[PDB]
């Protein structure tokens, strides 16, 4: 009915939480063209180049896997 | 300041909103592995191909876009 979150955590639209999340609701906020709050900037600023490119590579084939199942759908 | 978004609007993690903000939100939900709710569901099979692929390939644009800048950081 809800699915697995009723809402975003606490501070993560302000840049708390897991980094991973945090990139995530930044990619939701550049995919929709909003403009993410000053901590959620600083949070993406002092990120390791390493492990930020990680996660983005990985939402890349999280979004593969949404196109390949929007063509075989 | 804040960024555009204080929380999510009303609904959309119950697959309510704007296409695209509704897409973003399901690639959020992919990219830190959180199940999606039956609402969203339904908006996720409901959605034509066609703007699907289209919105997709443009978040796919969005996530390159950020890696450009870890990059270039």
């Amino acid at each position: 009915p809800f699915g697995g979150l009723k809402r975003l955590p606490a501070g993560l639209l302000l840049g708390h939480g897991p980094i991973r999340m945090v990139l995530a609701i930044l990619a939701f906020l550049r995919f929709t063209a909003i403009k993410p709050s000053l901590g959620l900037i600083n949070r993406w600023g002092s990120v390791g180049k390493k492990e930020a490119m990680e996660i983005i590579k990985k939402f890349k084939k999280d979004l593969a896997a949404m196109l390949r199942i929007i063509n075989a759908r």
